[PDB]
């Protein structure tokens, strides 16, 4: 169980590294998934050995640029049917007004 | 040999990782050491193996 604060996730990661646990099913809102993945990266917990699975339904929204060359596997799930072009147009129109925030 | 530009470092590091070479003596001004270290981190070559 990840503790109350996120950035205190380091002890868990140390324990997992010592125990040689090479498969994980994270479970949290993608916002906290990003933090735990960054903590993993700075822990050297990110190579072609480990393989993460994210029960979050927004794994696609993460920034993946710093991670994709590492050779790590991150299988997620995505319900938002973005293959249809109509959906893509709607999403783009939505982004056209999200950037006020 | 490192290539001319900094971020060209990646193809070199790919072959390093493929050949299973965990002992490296770098030789460059630290201004390049920082860049090559970031590349090595994004390439995921920063574990307890490499020295
Ligand atoms: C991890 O990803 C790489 C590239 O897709 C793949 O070749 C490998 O089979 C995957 N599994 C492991 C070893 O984690």
């Amino acid at each position: 169980q990840l503790p109350a604060d996120t950035k205190d996730a380091k002890p868990l990661l140390k324990e997992m590294k010592r125990g040689k646990e090479f498969h994980v099913i994270f479970d949290c809102s993608h916002e906290m998934a990003a933090g735990i993945l960054k903590q993993a990266l700075a822990m050297g917990m990110m190579t072609e050995y480990y393989h993460y699975i994210f029960t979050t339904l927004d794994l696609f929204a993460l920034d993946v640029e710093p991670y994709r060359y590492s050779g790590v596997n991150m299988t997620g799930f995505r319900i938002l049917n973005t293959e249809n072009t109509q959906v893509s147009s709607i999403i783009e129109k939505w982004s056209m007004e999200r950037l006020q925030a």
